[PDB]
DNA sequence: AGATTCGAATCTAGATTCGAATCT
DNA sequence: AGATTCGAATCTAGATTCGAATCT
């Protein structure tokens, strides 16, 4: 479907600026119409994998803070201090030494 | 100027249905290039404020680490709160029981994505 | 860009047949070319992968389950954890962590989550 | 059979540096339809064992969806837990877990890992 | 060459009907420039025709027409002049003019002729 | 709505010169897709009326056939007729008409007016 | 020297059927390629013979032009006729008659492919 | 449907010849196969307007001569002088004149 | 002898773009 | 305001040509 507006001389200067500009970017095809769409298309926007990367990269770094503390109170419940099996300077590292290996796994 | 666009059948539905509601709105004068000429004003603004300013690698290297992490602690935090007194006196969290048990449950959760009889691939 | 291969009929069978079974699934524009394009950008996918494999890594699909585990026993474990939080004395005492409460309120919680991109 | 499909350029390049990789391993008779009808019957193969798997195979979707959920449970989890510790007795004397610091620290945290990428 | 002409829509009906029409009829590879074409050539035959007409002659069908009329008139003319020559006293004498005979000879000579070219 | 057909360089021409033609009688908004629109129109036109006319219209080939029977029956017929004519005895009077000598004449003429044309 | 040529299927079977002749008649070694070359030099020949050497109009004026001139004679041949003894004594060939008759046959004939409610085309 | 036929010397060069004669006559298309192709055709050679005007050209004009003679000899016939209404030297020029006018129609 | 591969190429087919233009 | 004409154009689609080449 084909739409015909009219425009002021800003916008339209500011358009046919930027055909100009993806040319010369090789962006062969642009085009006015082909532009003007793309900015319509922009213009109405104003699932999603950056969004939802975003919302799980929150939710485990929450996560990941929440255990920290939680651990730290654990290892000062008396029953843990009691078994001598969970003393903060030793499981700590024992943890990051736990989580570079995973890493490194695969970088 | 005037200009001619020739967009898709999404977009042209949105406009024509924008031009509807706004004569709904009272908005008597609104029209279909008119419409579009507010849209392309508005998608210019944004596009200049993108335009004046993501890793996959970086980011799932981040991820495997915090949740490898997270991991960590809680296997950890998950010991010592069996050894908690009322944990020992409730008969129901007996480590030896808990800990296959939660293997287990992980096993069968990878297994139905990851399969193991549809390996190889 | 144009692509001429010449292929047995095996294959060409297979093709045919996929383009018949496309227009049935309504996918109205399928095509020879069409589906040929689909399956090259399949096939080169493959051919990568396995590269990559022989190779060093990387391996998108071991992290995704590596990652589903991790996530998978994290969350078994804090369900442990949790109940048994529940049960401190402490906890109890502050009346504020009933089971019968949180829990339900847990699962609220998930399902309005995923339903932001579900 | 011939067969004629038009590709993107991205496509088109790899398949065209795959011809040239092979000429450069001896393998003389290498050629662009040569190669194509080779990933082809490649990505066929692929095609039917995705179609036997279950449901067809991986499903990104899906998963998306399984680890959103396990992720968002555990956070309200832990949230819970993070609340009982730091009633529990212990914490309380230590001065140090006063949920009041803790809390804006943790979102601080979040923000500034969430602000890293984003 | 190609051309573009935007029709109305009866004129399109009636083309794409047109097409129908021919696969219909076994002509397979009938199409819509195909047809199109097809009825160019034609229209302008008659525009030529037309044009022809108003100017000075030609004119093909009008000179169909006055052959066949001398043809079909020296036929008949001939016929009735064989009978009579038939008739004559000289004819008769020489026995060799029977209409019995002759006859059916000249209708054998013109199928002959005749299934030459058909 | 929109049609384009692949023509041969004659019907192309025809039509832009039609184009030209018409700009050139003042019909300013002469144009390519305009003129081949009139001419469809006019294509369909007749071919609706041939359709209804008897058989179809006009048939050339039936039309060949038809002629060249009636010629072939003629000449047949003209030489029986000439044969008499010969024996008729006004014609042995006049020592003119000696069939041998006419015969040969006769074939002689018909082969140098074939050898004009051909 | 070899040729690919890239023919039609008529041409096609018209081959593949002579070098079947051929060998059913002795000609054991007749082969594809074989008969075409023969043919090709065939159609060379001819093709020479056309170059070391139709006009419509000029055409049609000498066929109207016979044909008419064959009608003007017989129309008089025929009033000859009718004037012969053995024409008036067999009472069959009355000018009067056998004129309009004539006339008739010549009409319905035209009408056969130039019907009258049939024109302007 | 594509042939192989291998050929001497001579008529290769024959052939190459004639696309060249071609191309050169404007015969942009012209080519090997292409060429080939039309000279098989004419080899196999070795309904019809050509074969028919001929033969309607032959009838006709042997038709014509017959009647002239015809003509002239039913003019000779006892009956036909009798009627005074057959004079060679009226009807012939009449019969002349006849043919002209209607060619004058069409030409 | 002819099957078959190969890729540059040309063509009819028709969907879709583009922007200049005229008339609402 | 937007309908519609116009013709240059580009694209996917697939049939068909061409001749150079290798293997029967």
């Amino acid at each position: 479907p084909k739409i015909q507006t009219y425009v002021n001389n800003n916008v339209y200067e500011q358009i046919t600026d930027l055909v100009t500009i993806r040319k010369q970017e090789g962006i062969e095809e642009a085009s006015l119409s082909n532009v003007s769409s793309m900015l319509l298309e922009l213009g109405l926007r104003v699932f999603n994998q950056m969004e939802y990367n975003k919302l799980m990269l929150e939710n485990v770094s929450r996560v990941r803070a929440m255990c920290t503390e939680i651990l730290k109170m654990s290892v000062l419940n008396q029953e843990s201090i009691a078994s001598g099996n969970f003393d903060y300077a030793v499981i700590k590292p024992a943890i990051d030494k736990f989580a570079r290996e995973q890493v490194s796994i695969f970088f």
